[PDB]
């Protein structure tokens, strides 16, 4: 996915 948890 694009972005869950650490989208840093």
């Amino acid at each position: 996915f694009s972005x869950l948890a650490l989208c840093a």
